[PDB]
């Protein structure tokens, strides 16, 4: 029989606009994630986001271990970036690839790196994006594709690093053999068409899919770094 995860592969791209990459991404054992920095030190956010991460994970590899570690990240990266002259933070999108024994596969997030599941050549969105405009279609009021142009897209309505608490969102995956999970940064729908996005995500190869991600969001402009994570479940 197939193990739980099948193979995992990520991409990073700068891109040709931005003048740094503040995206970061994570893939390790049964652990993977996207973090999307902003502002002036916002590489120092998501890096040190997921370093914090991936040690308190792996102190305590379990559901309520996850979350602590998202709060570890949380103060670590507020109490060395709070002081600065203006605000820079992180998004954090984290998959824990549990077995049913520790709850099943769990994903926890703050901010608009979405996960997304890939199933029967489909892909959707899983998680609400905490921006104005995801919080405009968590109210019901626009459609997520709506949300892609939304001029208030951008603003973040919780981040990590940026105070002293936080409360992300925290839930199971619906998921299993044959589905593929991806986390991307919001790099990826800044521009592309989306049926184009589908075809690199659905390529069988999660190594080529990873390129291809990254490559349709660089071709369509790569207004913003585009970060993807991919995970293969059997
Ligand atoms: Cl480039
Ligand atoms: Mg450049
Ligand atoms: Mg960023
Ligand atoms: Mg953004
Ligand atoms: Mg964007
Ligand atoms: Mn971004």
């Amino acid at each position: 029989g197939m193990a739980s995860v099948l193979s995992a592969a990520t991409a990073t791209d700068q891109g040709p606009v931005r003048e740094n990459n503040q995206d970061a991404c994570l893939a390790d054992g049964i652990l993977y994630a996207v973090a999307d920095g902003f502002g002036a030190r916002g590489h120092h956010a998501s890096a040190t986001a997921l370093k914090t991460l991936s040690a308190g994970f792996a102190a305590a590899p379990d559901r309520d271990g996850l979350l602590e570690a998202v709060q570890q990240a949380n103060l670590r990266v507020f109490e060395l970036l709070g002081d600065e002259p203006t605000v820079s933070g992180t998004t954090l999108t984290a998959v824990a690839v549990f077995e049913p024994g520790q709850g099943g596969p769990l994903v926890v997030n703050i901010g608009d790196s979405p996960l997304y599941r890939i199933r029967d050549g489909h892909m959707e969105q899983l998680t609400d994006d905490h921006s104005v405009a995801g919080e405009l279609v968590r109210m019901g009021e626009i459609t997520r594709h709506e949300a892609r142009w939304h001029p208030q897209r951008h603003l973040l309505t919780r981040a990590l690093g940026i105070g002293p608490h936080i409360g992300p969102d925290v839930f199971g995956i619906d998921c299993g053999p044959g589905d593929r999970l991806l986390i991307s940064s919001d790099g990826l729908f800044a521009a592309a068409d989306e049926a184009l996005i589908v075809d690199a995500a659905t390529s069988p190869d999660p190594q080529v899919a990873v390129r291809r991600l990254v490559e349709v969001a660089n071709d369509a402009g790569g207004s913003d770094n585009t970060t993807v994570v991919v995970i293969d479940l059997g």
